[PDB]
């Protein structure tokens, strides 16, 4: 409707939902918008917009910047949200599959800033609950963004708590951060060796190449991934750490 009136479609970015890429004809810049099917139920359709007023509040530097919300007529939510890079966090990682490629700076830097987004939104009483390498963003100008998040895939990334449905708080996405910390700094060579290798991570299996190379890390990533949330550090534990104290 209003959509395919002042939209013109480019190409599906993903499909929670659906994301298109699509730019809009009056002021000709690209976005990314979300459609996502609305609850019939009248009670869970509040708890949808209501989880909406909320986000569209958002402002830091780590969150995808916002710039509109409309319903169309089954009901569909559109989320209007600006276009990042098509090479998402997961692509990074995939194109320097080698230690050289990986710079220790750059690849703090990198998680630096999703620790910080997801700081932010912690100190806010809100949690991401989908944090991975193909749900982390770069703008065009390159800042690093925590994707998609709000209204509710692999689980490789996902807390113990989260993955058999136990009650569970902001805690979650701290364990998401350990695995991604080690990620960023460990390259593969085969999807299969990155798989091998993560799911031994979540057991706090890791390789000795890692812990002897990168010390710190290794006991900070320990301490994320505790089976036990209470156990894991909060986000700004983990911010204010001495191994990102070289600016
Ligand atoms: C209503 C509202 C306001 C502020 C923040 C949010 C939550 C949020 O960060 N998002 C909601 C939909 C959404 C979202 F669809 C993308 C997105 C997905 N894909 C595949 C993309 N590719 C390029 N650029 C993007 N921005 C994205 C990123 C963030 C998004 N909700």
């Amino acid at each position: 409707g209003r959509y395919l009136t002042d939209f013109e479609p480019i190409q599906c970015l993903g499909r929670f939902g659906v994301v298109f890429e699509a730019k809009n004809k009056v002021d000709d810049c690209n976005y990314a918008i979300k459609r996502i099917r609305l609850p019939n139920r009248e009670l869970a359709r509040e708890k949808v917009m209501r989880e909406v007023k909320a986000l569209a509040k958002l402002e830091h530097p780590g969150i995808v910047r916002y710039f509109n919300a409309w319903l169309e007529k089954k009901v569909y939510l559109y989320i209007q949200m600006q276009l990042c890079r098509k090479e998402n966090l997961k692509d990074w990682m995939n194109g320097r599959c080698t230690i050289e490629e990986r710079e220790r700076s750059v690849c703090l830097h990198i998680f630096l800033q999703i620790a910080e987004a997801v700081e932010f939104l912690h100190s806010k009483g809100l949690m991401h609950r989908d944090l991975k390498p193909s749900n982390i963003f770069f703008t065009m100008d390159d800042v690093v963004k925590v994707g998609d998040f709000g209204l509710v895939g692999t689980k490789l990334y996902m807390s113990p708590e989260q993955i058999h449905g136990n009650s569970y708080s902001h805690k979650v996405d701290i364990f998401s951060l350990g695995l991604i910390l080690f990620e960023l700094l460990y390259p593969f060579s085969t999807q299969m060796e990155r798989v091998r290798t993560l799911t031994d991570v979540r057991n706090l299996k890791f390789p000795p190449l890692f812990t002897q190379k990168y010390p710190c890390e290794y006991v900070m990533v320990q301490d994320m991934l505790s089976p036990s949330p209470m156990e894991r550090p909060e986000a700004i534990n983990i911010i204010e750490n001495a191994v990102f104290e070289d600016l």
